[PDB]
């Protein structure tokens, strides 16, 4: 009865987008039950997702949608909700936990096996956000979520990153219609559009030791420099990188 | 089955760990895979030795400080005394005749390794050599092959016509050519931009005795992949957070 998680990624076409979906490829392949959401934002899924997925034998779903002329990846997160919605019913019996996880963040191992018993939605630590070392829940000794430790709109009703919380797919399908708002929304508020909609404060379930331990990190890779390319291009272009 | 001896210079800074973390979970489905990590530091720091320790991989952990006056300037490539301590203590370790099976491959902890890369150069001979990406301000730099399956030159813009025009992370070596030209080490100080690979794989072998792997150099299986500095101004002069939690 071990719960599926299932990962949901959104891409995006650019250079070092093979490394990225490569180097989590390679933790997400020791992740037993897993199912990799992968939402291309691109007219079309691209073949070098789609051979990357196919080669990998991970049990994947690779869909798409293109993000018109609000933060990177909403559309398809939102896509990939109603995916799930669409695929599983309401009061379906097949445990699920979903997690929102970009294609650049890194992850530990011991951060899905945590995430994996979320009855309704767990929250921890992530490195490298909200400009600082690490922004994590507050919990009281009882080990209930009272509060936000960071220097950003401590006060938001969810004050996490993405990276930061997983939700059990129950409450997922039961609340149809919550999704990430892309509208009149305030920087770093996003979360809070959808959780809110989804659990309160008091429900979040603490992991990582309490919220003491860091077992993901919020990871940016340089823009690699091209230069040497030129105008005309010197390497060849359909070699896949 | 050789075993591939992945040597890992690395240095405390906050995105070590998930460095690190990203770089293990990588090299645990590689089968034979003994990781050298060298650490620059006077001794063994508490959070890599931990991080080695419940990977479960098979690995060595070592360390050798850069003198603080050679990280400045009013040159020296970072990592080099500690590749150079990984070579020397393989051949402290193996006997120049050991004849054991075996690879060296010099790998940072922030490029980005496919798995098929290391069936690659498990096999390797003498010197094997293969594309890698984001390098020499290009897409990617490649060995160039002739009819006759020999390096013949190589595809970069920046100098394309030095000994080896290669990144550390584009080639491995037979440990038995390691351990036979003892003397082979990186060039330490003065080293030309570009120019370290160079200065140890023109005293181990010559062109016409590279290996060329990766279906021929037309494959990309490893990414010269950078890490951005994280922003920590929110930490302020006092810091914010616990410095005694491990990030």
């Amino acid at each position: 009865a071990l719960p599926t998680i299932h990962v949901v990624t959104p891409t995006y076409s650019r250079p070092v987008q093979k490394a990225e979906l490569t180097r989590m490829a390679n933790t997400l392949l020791h992740v037993p039950n897993l199912h990799w959401l992968v939402v291309e934002d691109a007219p079309r899924r691209t073949p070098l997702t789609a051979r990357l997925l196919r080669d990998t034998g991970l049990n994947y779903t690779h869909l798409h949608v293109e993000t018109p002329r609000i933060p990177r990846g909403t559309m398809q997160r939102n896509l990939a909700l109603r995916w799930l919605r669409e695929t599983f019913p309401r009061n379906s019996s097949q445990p699920g936990v979903v997690y929102f996880a970009d294609d650049d963040n890194t992850y530990s191992l011991e951060l899905f096996e945590e995430m994996r018993s979320t009855r309704r939605v767990s929250v921890w630590p992530v490195a490298f956000v909200g400009g600082l070392r690490y922004e994590a829940p507050r919990v009281n000794g009882a080990g209930k979520v009272v509060r936000w430790k960071t220097v950003f709109d401590p006060h938001r009703p969810f004050a996490i990153d993405m990276a930061g919380f997983a939700v059990n797919l129950r409450l997922i399908l039961q609340r149809s219609q919550a999704y990430f708002k892309l509208r009149g929304v305030k920087g770093g508020y996003q979360e809070s559009s959808l959780l809110r909609e989804l659990v309160t404060l008091n429900d979040l379930e603490p992991k990582a030791a309490n919220c003491t331990k860091i077992l993901v990190w919020h990871t940016r890779t340089e823009k690699p420099v091209l230069v040497n390319e030129g105008k005309k291009g010197f390497t060849d272009p359909s070699v896949e990188i």
